[PDB]
């Protein structure tokens, strides 16, 4: 049925996976340049650290739909 | 079959309890009070789901 996972959509989701994967990395290297940049921009540190643990957690999220996906 | 989109969906469910009880522990001692529903719930769901993996794989042998 097509509610069940297809190699279609097991495909566009390694995509989805690969593009997050990027922008997830990009996060990462901002909020270590901002630690190494400390005590300069303090003041940023919680905003900067919920952006970089929100894309995390989404990309952790369709990882592990894709091996279920996968199966 | 079609355990298998059952099992799929208990799999999804195991997978979000983990984290959130993972989560509330971490966050501790934030939201103590919610420590024993959410282990109750984690364990309902990961019981579950070990007994119909099972099923399916006596199923599909
Ligand atoms: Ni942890």
């Amino acid at each position: 049925t097509d509610n069940n996972p297809t190699p279609e959509a097991v495909a566009d989701l390694k995509k989805k996976v690969r593009k997050l994967n990027s922008k997830a990395g990009q996060m990462k290297m901002d909020l270590h340049d901002l630690a190494e940049g400390l005590p300069t921009d303090y003041e940023n540190l919680v905003e900067t650290a919920e952006k970089t643990y929100e894309i995390f957690r989404e990309l952790d999220q369709l990882k592990k739909k894709l091996n279920i996906w996968e199966e």
